[PDB]
């Protein structure tokens, strides 16, 4: 309640550089370093997996429904098919 679109942030490490990822989940538009970049909203046979790029790096966000309601949809970013847990700061 309120606090339902609650965004999730990833820290990547790579190449050398430290990229933030936040999912904005009040239009499923992501920004990396502050900057929106280009996604697809793939659907599967586990949920969605909203695709991009960073460099040569293939990235998507799970957002699994795990949940056996309309809602409770897990995000997660995976990153050249490993996954990235959310920020813990």
């Amino acid at each position: 309640e309120d606090r339902s679109k609650t965004t999730n942030t990833w820290v990547l490490h790579m190449d050398g550089e430290n990229f933030r990822i936040v999912l904005e989940k009040d239009a499923m538009d992501v920004w990396c370093n502050g900057k929106k970049l280009e996604t697809a909203g793939e659907f599967v046979d586990d949920g969605t997996e909203t695709h991009f790029s960073i460099g040569n790096h293939d990235c998507y966000i799970k957002a699994v429904s795990s949940g056996k309601r309309k809602e409770g949809i897990i995000h997660t970013l995976i990153v050249d098919n490993r996954e990235i847990p959310e920020i813990a700061s």
